[PDB]
């Protein structure tokens, strides 16, 4: 039996928590807010191989974010999710017209700038009604199991204290 | 930067990262690249493919958050270019996923073609092309060893 138990270890890879039974398997959605580097690993206690981690401007839950995160749970075995939303983000507080202004500066054609202003622009609630609604969308997908636990927090960008907003389980 | 972090590899801001959902990229790329908290604006997804999402955060970075160059960070070993079909299907079965929603997801996730460094390319390439992303970006394509953090370039921009 030694042989077989040879030859099958010869495939096997430690990549990350997701190869043992009995670690968590986590997958982290939040913003791309460079102060959130190195602070919210720390604050949530994770390290390297700890959870699988999506990030977009605002942490707001739309199509690709639903795609990785499934990719996160069927591919990778993820069994818990956790938005992460922080305070002083600002996504639920932008300067269309400023931002209007500078595209077409640079000359970008009005039919991409307008496109651009209602997909990112008017779409969008505050801090914590975002993350929120995140939650609704990810447990409202049928390509998110309801065996998957879906939690959402807030994060004190400058104390990296966590605030939670939903605790699925 | 991009001259400073390939110097610091052999060992508010500016730059904006785009770079793979991968838990062994948790720290291992913050010091590899010399990156740390305020550093970056940081966006990541299953292989670091860029699809209208990630390029709608990086127009925000770029309108919004004085943003002028962005990196593409994609890494060996990536779970995206070694899909296990079968086997993801047999867990979206047992986890009783409809068999409409199978279909779907394996056609538009499951078949990604290109391995890593191919994918890296293909994102600048769209980055580069499109009407969203100012011309006068930097826009760098990067992979990097998952295990030891050796960068490789593969495009350097101006
Ligand atoms: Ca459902
Ligand atoms: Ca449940
Ligand atoms: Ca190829
Ligand atoms: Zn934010
Ligand atoms: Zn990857």
């Amino acid at each position: 039996i030694i042989k077989d138990i040879l030859r099958e270890n010869q495939d096997f890879r430690f990549r990350d928590l997701s190869d043992l039974k009995h670690s968590p398997k986590l997958c982290i959605i939040t913003c791309m807010d460079s102060r959130l580097i190195d602070l919210l690993e720390r604050a949530l206690g994770i390290g390297r191989g700890d959870a699988k981690v999506i990030k977009n401007a605002g942490n707001i839950v739309d199509d690709g974010v639903i795609r990785s995160a499934a990719v996160a749970i069927y591919a990778l075995g993820d069994n818990e999710i956790i938005i992460v939303g922080h305070t002083d983000c600002g996504m639920a507080r932008l300067d269309e017209d400023l931002i209007v202004s500078r595209m077409r500066e640079l000359g970008v054609e009005e039919e991409v700038i307008e496109n651009f202003s209602i997909d990112v622009l008017n779409p969008v609630g505050d801090e914590e009604e975002n993350v929120i609604e995140g939650v609704k969308r990810l447990k409202s997908s049928p390509l998110i199991p309801e065996s998957i636990g879906v939690h959402g927090l807030i994060i004190d960008i400058n104390t990296g204290r966590l605030k939670p907003l939903y605790l699925d389980e």
